[PDB]
């Protein structure tokens, strides 16, 4: 592919001269035909950057986007001479669907483990500022919402390469955790002062998955780092609490929470999955676990004071089910004991109880999330049939399902 | 080697840097001692570049053009602010033969196949295109020039990286020569385009030679491919075709003519050397032996009738000859049937006399050719001597050499 | 690593576009905020700086120095329109040290033999340059005497590079001889037109380490080289005596001496043992010993002149008698005769009175040379008893030591 890519650029830069050429000459009519080239080369590096992001090689994608950055500069020397809107538009806009991709490939990078892609995407970024300075210098909120993104992504990259140090260095445990949470408290503090700053709903989405990012690299590094599960267990005790405060800020428009949960979940599973590899006691994890589903409730509980809508109601409850359903997975995976498995079983539907009763407002959605509950205790059935528990454990769990179905099936007839 | 460079690169900075510091001075004799340090570092690196071009390293070469451009700038910005005519004169000559380099390596790295050369060439040659803008803001016209170049061989490159993909993919053979014939034809119609835009004679040369080159590099990619006799034959025709139209329109001089046959010479030798290297059978050899004479002839008579001098004819019907013998030697080390080996040379024979009764106009001309046609006979006559032929066919063939040397003598007789 | 460096980079470049962006928007505080990030990122960088300085890492040096040009650079680039003093002032020392270090960093690598660092390095000084020609044009002799130092550093680098070149090339060791003598004639008079434009000590003290470094290299080069011992003592003598020359034409300040008398003391060893590892025979050992004594006396009496520091005097006296003990050691390990060892040792007591008759000027300093001297002749025992030199050998040697110490008591008895 790479040939394609320095073509662009060949292009691109052909398209630069001809058109400082065709400003010294006054020819409109070449500037015209280069304005259609440097068009049709955005084109083919758009089309050419959606294949790059479908096949995950970073430094492509980087690539094509500095081509659309050179050919949105180039566009945008035009439209400044020429006083064509349309140009300026389609620049603009081009610019911030380039920040918005480079942010993607920045959280991806952050994602995969990898900084040196990273920065370099931060610098691409610095370089789509000084394009989006050019074309527009009176938004200074974009300007500044930029900032704020290039802020926390380089605090998070100075906790991020100060920890990949440290752990290369073998440091003790006891610094590395002291760190962690002051990156953690650092990063709290940061967010909570950009959500005082900002009010664009993608900057915010933006910020939360770049803060959650953040949380999950630590917990890479740190689980490689291969410290005892004590640790892990209260450095992502400290994150899922910070992740639910900053949730409690930046939260409140229907994606940010199904986001923020999908987060929260995900890390949570992760975490969970590292205490399950390291071999870890199964009341440290049966904590986690615990702990996980509070703070997922808490933040159910939270999310759902804004709310109108069933259809996100539903998909959150869907989510908060697939979550009980990979916890059970992993206890099970895990090899617990039955009994285990029935206490984790028990909290888990008090859980989708309580959420359920905060949540359901129609009979429709009673359905929904009965089913869901249902559905739930047979796959926790399905767990105590698979390692052969007791027929008394099937029943406790049987009976506990019965009564939870009851329940909120009594809240159903006091909706209905 | 490069270390050199690189204190010549470094050489030219400081002569940047201390010519910006005499100025801001008025140290009218620093920025003399500075011109002059700057003249010969440009001398150094001149010597080197015609030493690497020697010793072939295309990017030693290029490295040191940009050197010459680098210096060049600096030596034109120099004379610019000081009205110094001479040392102007000296930066666009210098400049033009520069570009007359990286064109020359440009086309050598489209004939050497590694299209990164060629891309690093093409940026290099924009470098070019830069200095000489800042230059010549006068002579649009020749920047005109350079830019048809630089966009036929984009055209070229936009063939030639699309086939290479499309080969990399493994794609019907049948699909790439759709591809290969709209690049081909695509080409020929810029090519006629540029040929109205242009008039600089070493320009059109050039065109052609770029022509000739993309039309070679289509054939070497095509056969190392590994696409059928009857695919090779197709796209062979079709190349001829074209070098002939663009001939057609480009014979306007002496040499023009020398290097229009030399090059259809080339791909008519790359032509049988890709069948004798794939297996063909010999009937399609020599059916393109005979296309290939036969434009030959057709151009070799055009040309002839746009011209006049001696030497030209002479050397003209040299090559003519030298190209025929050439291609009957390689279809006889390509193992022929003697048949094919005295139709091939009884056509040939017609090609030199039909050659012979364009060209001749003196009793000298009129021994030379006949000459030529007696060293095609002999070389003829020993190729059917190392096959073994029957004794009847060394007589057709030595009877058809009278006859064409009496029909010589025919013609002679109205001059002598 | 670098990462760290990188995300100064970031910083920096988020620090201008910015910045920018305030002098669009007139934001002061904007302004005053990054300026106060700019220092505290040029902070990092120093420690950084150091950090790499420490390690000897010259890749990470030379890149944490550019990165520092880079922080000094907008932070100039800030101080500039805002008018203030401080940072300019700031921004102009740390330039100067950085050229210093820079410099130092160049001899090292000249020192290292790899020239591609120097070449780097030659670069960040261009980049030093510009940065302090934007900081202040009117300071113009720190301009020159950065150019005089380039020039130098030109001077040997072509010479280096030449010598590199021609011993890669197997070319014959006398034309080698023949281009290093030339280069090092030419660095003289160079240096002596240095020395007639600078008055600043640390630029002379630069350019003479340049200078001696541009020796050592070019002796390291030629040993390297094969060349046979008669040729690299030719060059001995030649450098020995252009250090003399340059040395005595820049040296009127204290340290200046002695950092001379180390330089020379380092040819000499270097010298030495190049003839030591390629078994000469001792009596070209023997010589060089005597020229380099010879000469250091000639600058120790040169530079008995320039002050009074008695502890510049004692230094100096210890250097001459570690000296000889080197020379001792080295002649010892070389297997050397008895013979050798007392032509040698009478010659260094003989030098040694020399040296206490020029500079003694006091009971102290008296009792100081006399120290010296009795520590030279416990080592030339101890050489002449390790080799199992005859009694009457040993004693021949001792009473000499007892009339040398005769003679400074006689000089002694009027010192006090």
């Amino acid at each position: 592919d790479d040939l394609l890519l320095k073509l662009l650029e060949l292009l691109v830069e052909q398209a630069r001269v001809s058109a400082e050429f065709a400003r010294r000459q006054g020819d409109e009519k070449m500037l015209e035909e280069v304005a259609r080239k440097a068009e049709e080369v955005a084109r083919k590096a758009e089309e050419i950057a959606r294949k790059a992001r479908k096949e995950g090689n970073l430094e492509l994608a980087l690539k094509a986007l500095e081509i659309l950055v050179r050919a949105a500069h180039v566009l945008a020397e035009i439209a400044r001479e020429r006083g064509n809107e349309e140009l300026q538009k389609k620049a603009h806009k081009l610019a911030k669907e380039a920040l918005r991709q480079v942010i993607e490939i920045a959280i991806r990078a952050i994602q995969e483990g990898n900084l040196e892609l990273a920065i370099i995407a931060l610098h691409i970024s610095v370089r789509i500022a000084e394009v989006l300075l050019e074309t527009r210098p009176d938004d200074r909120e974009e300007i500044r919402e930029q900032q704020a993104i290039f802020e926390l992504l380089i605090a998070a990259l100075e906790a991020a390469i100060r920890l990949e140090k440290l752990k290369e260095e073998g440091a003790p445990p006891e610094q590395i955790e002291r760190v962690a949470e002051h990156g953690l408290e650092r990063l709290k503090e940061i967010a909570k002062e950009i959500s005082k700053e900002v009010d664009s709903p993608e900057s915010k989405r933006i910020a939360y998955k770049i803060v959650a990012a953040a949380a999950e690299f630590l917990l890479k590094i740190l689980a490689e780092g291969g410290a005892t599960p004590e640790q892990l267990e209260r450095v992502t005790e400290h994150a899922l609490e910070v992740l639910k405060e900053v949730a409690k800020e930046l939260a409140d428009s229907p994606e940010s929470v199904r986001e923020a949960v999908r987060l929260i979940s995900k890390l949570t599973q992760e975490g969970l999955k590292q205490l399950k590899e390291i071999g870890a006691p199964p009341e440290q994890i049966e904590r986690v676990a615990e702990h996980g589903l509070e703070v997922l409730k808490e933040i159910a509980k939270y999310g759902s004071k804004l709310t109108d809508s069933p259809e996100l109601k539903r998909e959150l409850y869907r989510i908060i089910s697939e979550t009980a359903k990979e916890l059970l997975k992993i206890l099970a995976e895990g090899g617990a004991t039955p009994e285990q498995l029935e206490r984790v079983t028990k909290h888990a539907l008090e859980v989708l109880k309580e959420v359920a009763k905060e949540l359901a407002d129609s009979p429709e959605s009673g359905l929904a999330a009965l089913a869901a509950i249902a559905s739930l205790a047979k796959l926790g059935l399905e767990q105590l049939k698979e390692i052969g528990a007791p027929p008394e454990q099937q029943r406790r769990v049987t009976k506990a399902g019965i009564e939870a179905v009851r329940e909120i099936y009594r809240y159903g007839r006091k909706l209905y």
